[PDB]
RNA sequence: GCGCACCGGGG
RNA sequence: UCCACUGUGCG
RNA sequence: UACGCACAG
RNA sequence: CUGUGCG
């Protein structure tokens, strides 16, 4: 059928008319190669020929480069708002009438009237926003039956429609559905964007108010800035200011900061950090330890010698419970009765339990535990109790006391019972007993008295001889001391959830309230410690900070202290983790033979250190240890700032923290000491991981005033130190601030450096003109360039990058709101009812707490300078008691994005929702606008604080204009940094090439650069970016759009320039009341810091400061890709510049301010030879970067041992797990709402920590204590919460899914075997679509045992045992899901809706108003574990049509069946066991119950679905021989195994066709109104089309769980860090009857072995002749098609057809393809122009040799470029490449200019010349032959005819002038230069397809051990020299394309195919090899030097190649 | 024994 | 009455 | 499509 | 109106 494309190619050639906007999709279809594609471009260029010829009938032009309406208008000078994005076929503007012309060809009658009027529709659609704007529109359709037209015959173009409809019939027989409903549809799918407007451009809307500020600022910017100089003249700047520097350095003028490293003296200088506060500098570990055990109470008591009834349970402890839940009901008759009754009851059932058995429990001395965890004494109780009851004796008037406390008590028991019976549970529930109530007993309590100690809380510090125990006896090494502290800290926040009941009776009086309290009533949790019972003694309520006692029965006051109870959480249930956590970090240097006699001091240490962490988690004890970090990455580097120890020191307070640093300094001598030399990066990453540690306190703050004025402090001091703060400025700028600002901005590029009489100023903003003018002449001239980036021309980013949509700004976060008081919002606190609020303020603190001078002006102001204080307050309080007072001082408030976004789109009469429709068309829009923003208000920010690990960070909140704003800038910055390389902020691809580079440059031992900046943030200015953007030209040929878009861009960065920040309010009232203190005598004096007097000097003339105005700081993140940008071009510049000055070559990668600098080997050497060049080219950088306002920070590190790049280490070639930070991320307090959710959050966040190194056995211990976590609030765990016993493998190759069929599996073996062949079955038979029919709805949608049983036995297999089918799991919330406690249609079509609809103003605002009401909803839900316990336990579960039930309900109900069986497992996990007898009749509790089976079946087939097949295999433990005893620090990377490839993914538009072809009227009422002509619109096919379908079908019947959302989503590919030990004892499923897949794998493999032992031609015999070989079987399909690679375009087309012939190249083509080309610079001839007249002394600079080459003949200038185009296929595997040559003679006009006289052309490659002209086209439509587009020449040779090199970049732009008829070759021109030889069949060589000496493809399947073991067997028995030859090429081969063979243990294959020679064959394939390769868990390699075979490990001692390698066999 | 901008919190 | 702009990953 | 959490700038 | 639970 070959013959048959080359006649239609031919005949479409010769016939079709040679028009040239035909050319183009011309060329679209002489490439394509498939059929259908084939026929799809025919039709496609038949319906553009009709499309012309009908719109030059109708005189409208044609729409040739498919631009939108919107953009088309554009282009003619219309503003237009945004429309919906459609696409014409032809235009016709008059005046203001638009005619749009669209043509369609449709030959069924009833496939013709829905295109037209959907067509109809279309243009409905713009109508009405086109009128809006006073345009006329006029649709005019055009719709054909045939497609005849007068640009081809008749007859040509039937036969072309016959011949392609009779191929794709003949070819392949897929899907023969193409009716005229699909093929035209398809014929439509080329509606790719060329970009659309970005809305900058919409500021032309308003009326421009520009006056002299924009002016003199511009003007400032170009004040005395050249950005025209040559690199002559760059390279001579450079040079002077090098010698300059140069020489004031060595004469001693200029510092350095910068130091060798000196080990001794960088641990001298820590040892002596705090030397005034700490006395001694060496330390005794024992004196050390004898201080840690008493330090602290929490210390101490942790430490102590402290010590089956207990167990036993009595009735106290039921009677309390009861009277608990009962008053949990609030019967709320009266409190004060209630609770003395339940202290009655309560108490006499301690006396009944007394007087039987003894008890103390539940008594502390004198007092007991009431109803509400309160402690009480018995003298008040009984007093009370007698005063009622006589009361109510007198009152009632003969009956006695007890008669009528007992009818009361009786009274009180069946209310209870009667009001608790009703719901769910009876009084048998808790097994009280009603003996208690005796007759007598008011008698017996009333005589009772008890004796014991007395309960108290110290309030103050005392002296340390009052514990009344031995403080050291428990030993460091055991664990008694954390599970101590888990009890307490479990006690402390159980603490925060005791209701505040009525107020307590004061139990002092006086000062004495505060020195030593006995209590007489107090709230208490108790504990139990070693059989011991503990009371926690408290008297707050709520989560603030406050006091604790420690209290027992046996001697009271234990130890008191304060404490805040919401930061001892990761302490709960977590005592066996953090001993693993330790033992592994001491097992890390374990082998280290210089420490074998300090382990106990190290473990210690290190233990130490993390309880005392634990039990005192202080903010500043968090720096110390984050220092560490620093400290250690610049210990075992080569140079350091010199500023890096004052950095290190932080300031500390209490006592405990100095003892940290000296544990700290004790555990840093002993390990990095100066004897020890034998494991460097053990050690390094030993002291990395103890600096992580701070990650376990928390992130919350302390206390949120003084962070938000430590905040205020920051963001203040450079703005004053600097100079310029404008305070509250106005919407109306006045003469003096804007005078304030030009003069700022004139002084910020003053800086002045190195030439000056003073010098370098270091550390101060600003920027040198003579820098700027260099960076920028730099870029203009192209020096920065690569020879990469200039292959294509630069789009411009106005026109290329899109708007934002609405929905893109909509989250929860906040947003500011102004407030208007009349017509214009306020900007300004009011000083007089500022002062009176804070009056009142400090009269309310001292009213409740002043209960002298002090005193007496107090009770002075209580009554309400001095005189005017006195008169304002009296006006204020009179005239205007605080709530409103207080509301009315703030002048802003906040709101979320989705309510402001709702507000916004309520007032905008536009269709789509676009940014700029909200900007500039709206209701309340700016009219015009100005330099300071415009007429609607300046941009206004507000100041807010933030949380985290670490010191303080400011942020700024914008409101809803602001953030559009930046949104519009940040959007064309990314778009305009996109087009270089270099960047990692919005390039992932870019971050892995860093990353490989940078583990590349270890590798070598070449220097490396880790460098941060200081104040990135603070410090940048919009200024600046102004200035560097006026100063930049990117379009040097088309100087008309760069004007105005440089205009735009300069207006929006004025706008930002002169934004307000606003300053908190809580700031300023706490400053007020300060300044009120101090003014009055009250405060101290002396510190008096700047903040306070900028305050206090603002105060005292009357004004308070509100907004402040600066050019200097730009927001903590508010323009980040500007910054990246920036950031991006000076570090070019800067790399540039020292490559001038040296020889060497710097290689940087940035993201935001971090960078990573990797050197060459001249560097290296450099600094090798001569270190004081090399310091003092690193003098040189530094300088630079401070020029150009880019401060480096004393975190960078310069060395060849660590690098480091956005967290991610690497030490001569080890990798460094990050294990104490991922725990303490595991084990803090997720804010959580349901068990479910908070599940899956600890599953990803386990995933997480394995990926970064943590070993899987500490991650199931993190799981038991989250499992414990949620037993501890009663909740019944079901098998699908967690998997504890899990393997490697379980995380890097499977997701929750995977781990949840792995529990159930190992719940129930010899049962879920039968289920997996079933699948596995059924799997295969739906692959093929063969039943398609039983599964849908007579199976899935129907019962579930009877339908799992029928399904089993319709495949032939048994069926489940009848016990199996009682496996029964309990799910609650089986109808309604959990009802939390508050502290204040299919679902397939709505998904497609939300997506499709978020565009149009309607269903955004539908979506906004449910996003709202449902974030409202979960706002006010309590979370946390405490809100997690308070939730369960509460009436929860949801009844069956609507009531609300506890959990221990429907325990009870399922208690009552004796048929229901309960089982539970060794980790806690409880299944049931349901007979189907029992099913029947007690329906009420029974349907919470779900069959295990069908969940197992429905986990497990979806599983399939999403990761691939192998799930299904069976799983079984290997038992794996070890040979290497791996270190306990030996990592691994690993990467996840792959199935689905690119082909088998599934897009939105797959399942919009599907729910289109399958239920077109929920289509057209749904998704039809709802569809333009967007990329929706494409039509892709896939082979995966039935299976596809079935899920659609399978997900509209039933809403159960999803099914196409498992084939949307693929396995991630990343790398893991995982242990080798771990990895090499994992699980495996072994795939095993003839199956499609199995058979193409098996002869895939078979080719690959045999393509090693020997060649052979791939002819028609040869494939066939194989064992395994898909002979044409019963359901081929396309399944079995796809996993073929190369041979899958040829089997199908030329095995299964009956044709007997040798492949070639064309059958290596498949898939729709397309080409793309680039321009390579032009390059000069040397012995061209040496013989021409060019003889003589090498040349100056450039213009000299430009000079010398023009005078010259005419003819003298010869100049030779190469386009280069690639064909590629959709199946990207194999691309077609060929080039054309083009041969300029002519002459060099004045300077920069060619002029062209004669071009000639030629051609290379494999492509007919046919269709080369086409191509050349194609090369014609761009812009850089017409002038447009710069032209480049390569600078190679022109460095031949200077004198001085390392002046140019790679390129130069040269303009060039050529007539564009003498470009226009028409198939004749051409001259191949090629050998021009017989295409010649492929050949199977070694790895791929080989054709005559080249290399096309390559085939490389996955191998796995059974299958080498098979080869080798083959193989080496016939020799052995072949099999080491495959071998050695099989490892090449997959080593050069970048593979590891982590799925084959080399070792132990060889081992068992041959016994006794494996270690010869080893050695020989490795030295054959002789490079590092990676195996299934470990890497080998072979010495030179020592002739043996090295294995990788960080316990090893050699070096090999980059790596610690040691002896394999020893 | 909290916070530890002197200023807050601790029946 | 309180917490911003981005990047990666998962549900 | 949203929302929620972890890590990083 | 909502917890009494130490694997």
């Amino acid at each position: 059928m070959e013959d048959d494309m080359a006649c239609v190619k031919d005949l479409v050639s010769k016939y079709l008319a040679d028009n040239e906007r035909l050319s183009r999709q011309k060329l679209a279809f002489l490439v394509q190669t498939e059929p259908r594609m084939l026929l799809m471009e025919g039709l496609k260029l038949l319906s553009l020929c009709i499309e012309i010829d009908s719109c030059n009938a109708n005189g409208c032009e044609h729409n040739s480069e498919d631009k939108s309406v919107e953009r088309i208008l554009h282009d003619h000078g219309i503003l237009t708002p945004s429309l919906c994005f459609v696409v014409p076929d032809g235009y016709k503007l008059t005046g203001n009438v638009l005619i749009l012309l669209e043509c369609f060809v449709r030959s069924s009658p009833a496939n013709f009237e829905q295109k037209y009027i959907e067509d109809f529709k279309k243009l409905e659609q713009l109508k009405e926003d086109l009128k809006s704007v006073d345009i006329n529109l006029i649709p005019l359709i055009d719709g054909r039956t045939s497609f005849y037209n007068e640009q081809i015959p008749d007859w040509v173009n039937d036969k072309l429609r016959d011949t392609l409809f009779s191929l794709l019939r003949y070819a392949q027989e897929s899907n023969s559905l193409f009716e005229e409903s699909e093929y035209s549809r398809l014929c439509e799918s080329l509606s790719m964007t060329s970009g659309r407007l970005s809305g900058v451009e919409s500021l032309n809307v308003l009326l421009d108010n520009r006056s002299s500020h924009y002016e003199e600022i511009i003007a400032s910017c170009h004040q005395g800035i050249n950005n025209k100089l040559t690199a002559h003249e760059v390279k001579l700047q450079i040079e002077e200011e090098y010698q300059v520097f140069r020489n004031r350095l060595r004469k001693g003028e200029i510092t350095g900061q910068f130091l060798k490293v000196d080990k001794s003296r960088l641990l001298n200088d820590f040892n002596n950090l705090y030397v005034d506060e700490v006395t001694a500098t060496k330390d005794n570990i024992e004196h050390l330890i004898y201080q840690f055990k008493r330090a602290s109470p929490i210390l101490r008591f942790l430490y102590a010698n402290i010590g089956h009834h207990t167990i036993k349970e009595c009735q106290m402890q039921y009677w309390r419970s009861f009277l608990n839940k009962v008053k949990s009901l609030r019967i709320l008759n009266t409190r004060r009765k209630l609770l003395l009754i339940f202290d009655a009851l309560i108490l006499l059932a301690s006396i009944h339990d007394q007087t039987r058995h003894k008890c103390s429990k539940g008594w502390l001395g004198s007092c007991f535990i009431s109803v509400n965890d309160r402690l009480v004494s018995l003298e008040s109780t009984k007093r009370d109790l007698e005063k009622w009851v006589g009361r109510r004796q007198q009152s009632e008037r003969p009956p006695d006391k007890n008669q009528i406390l007992i009818s009361m008590f009786q009274k009180t028991i069946l209310k209870a019972t009667a009001a608790l019976k009703d719901v769910g549970i009876s009084v048998e529930h808790y097994k009280i007993n009603m003996e208690v109530i005796c007759p007598d007993s008011y008698d017996l309590i009333l005589n009772f008295d008890v004796s014991g100690v007395v309960p108290t809380i110290s309030y103050q510090r005392t002296e340390d001889e009052k514990f009344p125990f031995i403080m050291g006896g428990v030993e460091l090494l055991e664990s008694t001391d954390l599970e101590r502290l888990s009890s307490l800290s479990l006690a402390l926040v159980n603490s925060m959830k005791t209701s505040s009941t009525v107020k307590l009776r004061q139990n002092e009086f006086g000062p004495a309230r505060y020195q030593v309290v006995r209590c007489k009533e107090a709230y208490c949790q108790e504990f139990l410690l070693s059989g011991a019972e503990f009371q926690l003694i408290y008297q707050k309520t709520g989560e603030c900070s406050k006091c604790y006692a420690i209290n027992d029965n046996r001697v009271g006051e234990i130890c008191s202290f304060y404490a805040d109870p919401k930061r001892y959480f990761p302490a709960i249930f977590s005592a066996e983790v953090l001993q693993t956590t330790v033992s592994t970090m001491i097992s890390w240097v374990k082998d280290c033979s210089e420490l074998e006699e300090q382990l106990c001091n190290i473990n210690s240490l290190t233990k130490m250190i993390l309880v005392l962490i634990l039990a005192h988690p202080s903010k500043r004890s968090q720096k110390l240890l984050q220092n560490l970090r620093y400290f250690i990455m610049a210990y075992v580097s080569d140079y350091h700032h010199k500023d890096l120890i004052d950095k290190l020191r932080e300031e500390l307070i209490t006592d405990v923290e100095f003892l940290l640093y000296r544990l700290v300094r004790a555990l840093v001598n002993l390990i990095l000491s100066e004897d020890v030399k034998s494991m460097m990066t053990n050690r390094f990453k030993f002291i990395l991981n103890i600096s992580y540690m701070c990650h376990f306190i928390t992130k919350e703050t302390p206390d949120r005033l003084t962070d938000q004025i430590k905040c205020f402090e920051k963001f203040l001091e450079p703005k004053l130190e600097f100079g310029h703060v404008s305070i509250n400025p106005a919407d109306v700028a006045t003469e003096e601030e804007l005078d304030d600002m030009v003069y700022n901005a004139k002084k910020f590029l003053s800086k002045e450096g190195c030439t000056s009489i003073k010098g370098p100023d270091y550390k101060k903003p600003g920027v040198s003109k003579r820098f700027l003018s260099l960076l920028t002449s730099s870029f203009n001239n192209g020096s920065l360039f690569k020879e990469s980036e200039v292959k294509r021309e630069i789009k411009d980013p106005l026109v290329t990058s899109g708007c934002a949509t609405a929905l893109d700004l909509a989250s929860n976060k906040s947003v500011v709101v102004n407030k208007y008081t009349d017509g214009s919002r306020v900007l300004n606190y009011d000083f007089n009812k500022l002062t009176a609020l804070a009056v009142s303020q400090l009269t309310e603190v001292f009213s409740r707490k002043g209960k002298d001078y002090d005193y007496k002006v107090q009770q002075a102001m209580s009554n309400l300078y001095f005189d005017q204080l006195k008169e304002t307050v009296e006006r204020i309080i009179d005239q205007y008691d605080m709530g409103r007072l207080s509301d009315d001082v703030r002048i802003s408030e906040r709101e979320s994005n989705s309510e402001a976004l709702s507000k916004a789109l309520s007032l905008t009469n536009c269709t789509t929702a676009m940014l700029k429709n909200l900007c500039f068309y709206s209701q309340e829009s700016p009219q015009s606008y100005s330099s300071t923003g415009p007429d609607t208000g300046r941009l206004k920010f507000s100041l807010s604080y933030k949380e985290q690990v670490g010191g303080n960070r400011e942020l700024y909140i914008g409101d809803l204009r602001t953030k559009m704003f930046t949104r519009l800038i940040e959007d064309y910055f990314e778009a305009l940094s996109l087009q270089l390389s270099g960047s990692c902020l919005n390039n992932e691809r870019e971050f892995e090439n860093a990353i490989l580079s940078m583990k590349l440059n270890v590798s070598l031992a070449h220097v490396s650069y880790s460098m941060d900046h200081s104040k990135w943030g603070p410090m940048m200015c919009p200024f600046l970016f102004l200035a560097t953007l006026q100063n930049l030209i990117f379009l040097s040929k088309d100087l008309q759009a760069d004007i105005k878009g440089r205009d735009y861009l300069s207006t929006l960065l004025t706008w930002h320039m002169h934004k307000m920040v606003e300053i908190p309010f809580n700031v300023v009232s706490a400053m007020m009341k300060s300044f009120i203190k101090a003014q009055l005598g009250l405060k101290k004096k002396t510190t008096q810091s700047i903040t306070e007097d900028f305050f206090y000097s603002n105060f005292q003339i009357g004004v308070v400061p509100s907004h402040v105005s600066s050019i200097l700081d730009m927001g903590q993140g508010i323009l980040h890709n500007t910054s990246d940008f920036y950031a991006l071009i000076s570090e070019r510049f800067i790399n540039y510049a020292i490559s001038c000055i040296c020889g060497g070559t710097i290689d940087a990668y940035t993201s935001s301010d971090d960078q990573i600098s990797l050197f060459d080997q001249v560097l290296t050497e450099l600094m090798q030879r001569d270190p004081e060049e090399f310091k003092t080219l690193i003098e040189f950088h530094y300088y630079m970067s401070d020029q150009l306002n880019k401060f480096v920070s004393p975190k960078s590190v310069i060395g060849r041992f660590v690098a480091e790049f956005k967290s991610r280490f690497y030490v001569w070639g080890d990798e460094v797990p990050l294990l104490t930070k991922f725990v303490a991320a595991a084990l803090h307090n997720i804010k959580c709402k349901e068990p479910h959710q908070l599940a899956e959050t600890i599953d990803t966040i386990i995933d997480q920590s394995v990926a970064n190194g943590v070993p899987v056995h500490l991650c199931n211990l993190i799981q038991k204590r989250t499992l414990s976590l949620l037993q501890y609030a009663r909740y019944p765990i079901d098998p699908f919460l967690l998997n504890c016993e899990t393997d490697v493998r379980d995380w890097v190759d499977g997701n929750r899914s995977y781990r949840i069929m792995r529990q159930i599996e190992r719940l129930i073996p010899d049962a879920c075997g039968r289920i997996r062949s079933m699948l596995r079955k059924l799997y295969n038979k739906l692959k093929t679509g063969q039943l398609h029919e039983e599964f849908t709805t007579n199976y899935l949608s129907s019962e579930h045992l009877s339908s799992l049983s029928n399904l089993c036995e319709l495949l032939g297999v048994e069926p489940p045992s009848e016990s199996d089918l009682e496996f029964s799991w309990l799910n609650l919330a089986a109808h309604h899901p959990l009802r939390m406690v508050l502290r204040q249609v299919p679902t397939i079509v709505k998904t497609i809706q939300n997506k499709l609809s978020s565009t149009f103003t309607r269903g955004a605002q539908k979506l906004l108003s449910e996003a709202i009401n449902k974030s409202a909803f979960q706002s006010s839900i309590a979370s946390g574990f405490v809100g997690l316990c308070r939730t369960l336990g509460s009436k929860c579960v949801r009844g069956p049509n609507k009531e609300s039930l506890y959990i221990k309900s429907i325990q009870s109900l399922i208690s009552d069946i004796q048929g229901i069986e309960p089982l539970i497992d060794s980790h806690g996990v409880q299944y049931w066991r349901v007979p189907l007898n029992i099913r029947d009749g007690n329906e009420g509790v029974i349907s919470y119950f779900r069959p295990l089976l069908w969940d197992y079946m429905c986990i497990s087939l979806s599983t399939a679905i999403e990761l691939g097949a192998w799930v299904l295999g069976e799983p079984k433990k290997v038992r794996v021989l070890e040979f290497f005893k791996h270190n306990p620090c030996d990592y691994f990377p690993l990467k996840p195994a792959a199935s689905k490839l690119l082909e088998d993914r599934v897009g939105l538009n797959h399942i919009i066709h599907s729910l289109r072809r399958l239920y077109p009227s929920v289509f057209e009422k749904h998704i039809l109104p709802f569809m333009s002509d967007l990329a929706s619109t494409k039509m892709k096919w896939s082979p995966r089309i039935k299976f596809l379908d079935l899920c659609v079908a399978l997900d509209v019947n039933c809403e159960a769980l999803s099914l196409v959302s498992h084939i949307v989503k693929w396995k991630r590919e990343e790398h893991y860090i995982v242990l080798s030990s771990e990895l090499r004892l994992s699980h495996t499923r072994t795939h095993e009857v003839v199956s499609t897949s199995d058979a193409v794998d098996n002869f895939m493999r078979q080719i690959y072995f045999e393509s090693y032992v020997r060649s052979f031609v791939a002819t028609t015999r040869t494939l066939g002749s194989f064992t395994w070989f898909p002979h044409k079987t019963s359901v081929p399909e396309g399944e079995g098609l796809q996993r073929l690679g190369p041979f899958s375009s040829f089997v199908e087309k030329a095995i299964h057809k009956g044709i007997e012939r040798p492949m070639f190249k064309h059958d290596l083509m498949m898939g729709y393809a397309w080409i793309d080309f680039d321009i390579e610079p032009a390059r000069f001839n040397h012995n061209q122009l040496i013989a021409s007249g060019l003889v003589g002394p090498r040349f100056d600079s450039l213009e000299d040799f430009f000079d010398a080459v023009e005078s010259l003949p005419p003819g003298s200038a010869k100049l030779s470029q190469t386009v280069r185009f690639r064909i590629k296929s959709q199946d990207a595997s194999f691309k077609e490449s060929f080039a054309i040559h083009l041969d300029y003679t002519g002459s060099i006009n004045q300077q920069t200019k060619y002029l062209v006289h004669e071009v000639s052309a030629m051609y290379s490659g494999a492509v007919s010349p046919c269709v080369l002209s086409d191509c050349w086209r194609l090369v014609l439509s761009g812009p850089t032959f017409k002038g447009k587009s710069a032209w480049y020449v390569d600078t190679e040779i022109v460095n031949e005819f200077l004198t001085d090199t390392n002046q140019l970049g790679h390129v130069t732009p040269v303009e060039i002038v050529v007539d564009m008829e003498k470009l226009q070759f028409t198939e004749y021109d051409f001259v191949l230069v090629g050998p021009c030889v017989e295409p010649v069949p492929l050949v199977v060589h070694r790895g791929g397809l080989w054709e005559c000496d080249k290399k096309l493809a390559s085939f490389t399947p996955v191998v796995q051990d059974q299958d080498l073991e098979m080869f080798v067997k083959e193989v080496g028995d016939s020799s052995l020299d072949l099999l080491i030859g495959a071998l050695s090429a099989m490892i090449l081969d997959r080593l050069k394309l970048r593979m590891q063979w982590s799925e084959v243990d080399i070792v132990s294959m060889l081992k068992a195919a041959m016994p006794s020679n494996s270690v010869k064959v080893l050695n020989a394939v490795l030295e054959a090899v002789d490079d590092w390769v990676d195996f299934k868990g470990y890497a080998l390699c072979y010495s030179k030097s020592r002739k043996k075979v090295m294995v990788h490990s960080s316990g090893g001692k050699l070096r090999l190649k980059g790596r610690t390698c040691e002896e394999l066999v020893k």
